[PDB]
């Protein structure tokens, strides 16, 4: 069947790779194991966990019909961090740096019609 939209191809081939390679990506690479990571009440507060590997697998397996739902998963990743943690926390600065890069790469995505 038809390949994914040109925007989803960009998200997979350009955006995901660039965020993964950023030096601050390591907290965001894999699903949060809150017990192992000593994060109390994480699953009570964060009802929709999301991470880069999950997004990667979704892109590789045609989970998304269009780019907006993939963009929303990247945004849930960042928002989960902002909600659970506190202003001034180093992890928040890390998420903010990845999010700034994300916005930069989205601005270079091909335009829809
Ligand atoms: C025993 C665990 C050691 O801490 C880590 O390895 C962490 C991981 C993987 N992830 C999260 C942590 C957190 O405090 N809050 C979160 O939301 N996450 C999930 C994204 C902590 C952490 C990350 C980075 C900094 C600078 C500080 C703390």
């Amino acid at each position: 069947g038809a390949a994914s939209t040109n925007q989803l191809q960009y998200l997979q081939k350009v955006v995901l790779k660039d965020l993964w390679k950023h030096s601050f990506s390591w907290p965001f690479q894999r699903p949060v194991d809150a017990v192992k990571l000593q994060l109390p009440d994480y699953y009570t507060i964060i009802k929709n966990p999301m991470d880069l590997n999950t997004i990667k697998k979704r892109l590789e397996n045609k989970y998304y019909a269009k780019a907006s739902e993939c963009i929303e998963d990247f945004n849930t990743m960042f928002s989960n961090c902002y909600l659970y943690n506190k202003p001034g926390d180093d992890i928040v600065l890390m998420a903010q740096a990845l999010e700034k890069l994300f916005m930069q790469k989205l601005s270079q995505m091909p335009q829809e019609e």
